């Protein structure tokens, strides 16, 4: 396509279906998710957003990222901190898991942010835009399966408080992505990096499924 935002969505549709088809996500969508499983997703997201937001901050003034720098609207670390205190309790920093598949994702995020910052947008796309389109329904499934007490915490990750409308913010984000100027080579690399991002998630999903089924 012309617009990078369209080119990304089109080019990742297949891997996106793979992610939807992953065994752990299938169980999820079918409402079969356990607290143990959900804890692992929350832990994974924490390590992922820590590293991504670290690298966004390192690159916030770079011409290859600045147009999609939206820290107040999108930042997820503090929400995940809140959520992990609930899921893992007061000592969550000492007890949350940090698995090999989580590390592999984090390592690629840091590699991209430090040495290939022009691809960071692929990672921010894969995560943030995903989160905006999807939080709604998967959250509801979670609440049903998990049957939380009404303790007012645990799911802050799924609310972006600084975005009034996800639809309008997603159009704005697409617009800014489409304003990035890149050579055809960089653009091919950005697309490929998004596929890589999806694969990192899929591999993580494969690992969590393994860890939970012994
Ligand atoms: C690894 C997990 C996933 C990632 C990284 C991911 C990522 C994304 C991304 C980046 C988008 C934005 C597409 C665009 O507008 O350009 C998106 C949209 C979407 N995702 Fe996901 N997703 C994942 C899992 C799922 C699952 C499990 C479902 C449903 C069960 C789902 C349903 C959707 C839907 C319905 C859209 C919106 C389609 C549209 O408006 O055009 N995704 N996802
Ligand atoms: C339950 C949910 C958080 C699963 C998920 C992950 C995930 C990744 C890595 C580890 C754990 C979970 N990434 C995206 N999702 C779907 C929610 C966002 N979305 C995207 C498109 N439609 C919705």
């Amino acid at each position: 396509p012309q617009d990078l935002s369209e080119a990304l969505k089109e080019a990742t549709k297949e891997v996106h279906t793979q992610a939807e088809n992953a065994e752990f996500m299938r169980n999820f969508q079918k409402g079969q998710v356990t607290r143990d499983g959900f804890k692992l997703v929350m832990a994974s997201l924490y390590h992922i957003y820590v590293a991504l937001e670290e690298e966004i901050e390192r690159n916030k003034e770079s011409p290859v990222f600045a147009p999609v720098y939206f820290p107040e609207e999108l930042h997820r670390k503090a929400a995940l901190e809140q959520d992990l205190a609930f899921w893992y309790g007061p000592r969550w920093q000492e007890v949350i898991p940090y698995t090999p598949a989580m590390q592999r994702y984090v390592k690629r995020l840091h590699e991209v942010g430090r040495t290939e910052p022009e691809l960071l947008v692929a990672h921010a796309y894969t995560r943030y835009l995903g989160d905006l389109s999807g939080g709604q329904v998967l959250k509801k499934i979670a609440q049903k399966a998990l049957d939380l007490p009404s303790s007012g915490e645990g799911l802050a990750f799924f609310t972006f408080p600084n975005i009034a409308s996800a639809t309008k913010f997603k159009q704005l984000y697409r617009s800014r992505m489409n304003s990035l100027e890149m050579t055809p080579a960089v653009r091919q690399r950005v697309i490929e990096e998004a596929k890589t991002a999806f694969l990192l998630n899929i591999q993580l999903f494969e690992e969590l499924q393994e860890l939970l089924t012994h």
